[PDB]
């Protein structure tokens, strides 16, 4: 598992946000680098709330997928802070924080160039993990960090990188799997037991509806019960102004499971793009 790390050496900083039942932080570790060299680094530091260490086990096996893999879009894991009544996830800090809300922020400066490179990126990260028989579960804006930005005075492209899953939609409840929609796919409402590789199709294709929504919500205006109802209809989610995805969202998005193209497939078509 997990490389232990002391609390001597670890030190909050700014609350960066929250992910789900979780506390996150900008923090700094102490510690000796290459060539004994002493360092004091910026980290990630990710506490899953005290009312809801129950989870606990699904919160750290989430984060021991990206460690058990080595890939240059998967967000790095540097261990866990040992404290006692805590649990703690110190991990890889991305300077420029969530594409969701650098989405949001930028949403006027943004380039289907732009999004095509981060989508494509995105897929790489995907079809490694679907190689390796893998399900992250997750796939969301807010789960896409943002290492590089564009250098628009360069040619050079932005670089992301790719975070935990977070706690199992196997084991979180009902209410919280529902506000999720369109990301939890149709059949894991069913039963969550559906989770399969097939669900990172489904989500990757409504992160590429944010990334080309720049940073809207889809189905934000509906509340749980009509985000059912939208399942229960079989709608699909409508097309961004920014339309040269929609179709791919909606292959991607297929409410038959088997249907969804392989991430193999998905970038040999988001490659042939001009
Ligand atoms: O949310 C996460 N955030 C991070 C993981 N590693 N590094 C980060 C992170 N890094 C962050 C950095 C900022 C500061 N900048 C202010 C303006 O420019 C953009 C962000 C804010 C929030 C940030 N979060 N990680 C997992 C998906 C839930």
């Amino acid at each position: 598992v997990f490389h232990k790390i002391r609390n001597e050496d670890l030190i909050f900083n700014e609350s960066l946000g929250q992910g789900t039942f979780t506390k996150i932080f900008k923090g700094v570790r102490r510690e000796v680098g290459d060539y004994g060299q002493l360092h004091e680094t910026e980290v990630l530091l990710k506490v899953l709330d005290k009312a809801h260490r129950n989870y606990s086990e699904s919160f750290f096996e989430a984060a021991s997928m990206m460690s058990k893999l080595s890939h240059k879009h998967l967000v790095l894991n540097y261990g866990v802070c040992v404290c006692g009544d805590e649990n703690i996830l110190v991990q890889e800090f991305v300077k420029f924080g969530s594409l969701d809300t650098y989405l949001k922020k930028n949403k006027n400066c943004i380039n289907i160039l732009w999004k095509l490179e981060v989508a494509k990126q995105l897929a790489a990260a995907m079809h490694f993990l679907e190689e390796n028989t893998l399900i992250h579960g997750n796939v969301c804006a807010k789960n896409i960090l943002l290492i590089r930005e564009e250098d628009r005075k360069t040619g050079n492209p932005p670089f992301i990188k790719l975070s935990d899953p977070g706690i199992s939609i196997t084991v979180l409840p009902k209410d919280i799997l529902q506000e999720r929609i369109p990301w939890v796919p149709p059949e894991c409402i069913e039963n969550p037991k559906n989770l399969n590789l097939a669900t990172d199709k489904w989500s990757f294709g409504t992160t590429l509806w944010e990334i080309c929504s720049g940073g809207d919500k889809p189905l934000s205006a509906l509340d749980s019960q009509r985000k059912l109802q939208f399942y229960e209809d079989r709608h699909q989610l409508p097309a961004p102004k920014a339309a040269e995805l929609a179709n791919l969202i909606n292959n991607c998005m297929d409410y038959e499971p088997d249907h969804r193209p392989s991430f193999r497939a998905i970038i040999r078509d988001l490659n042939s793009l001009f």
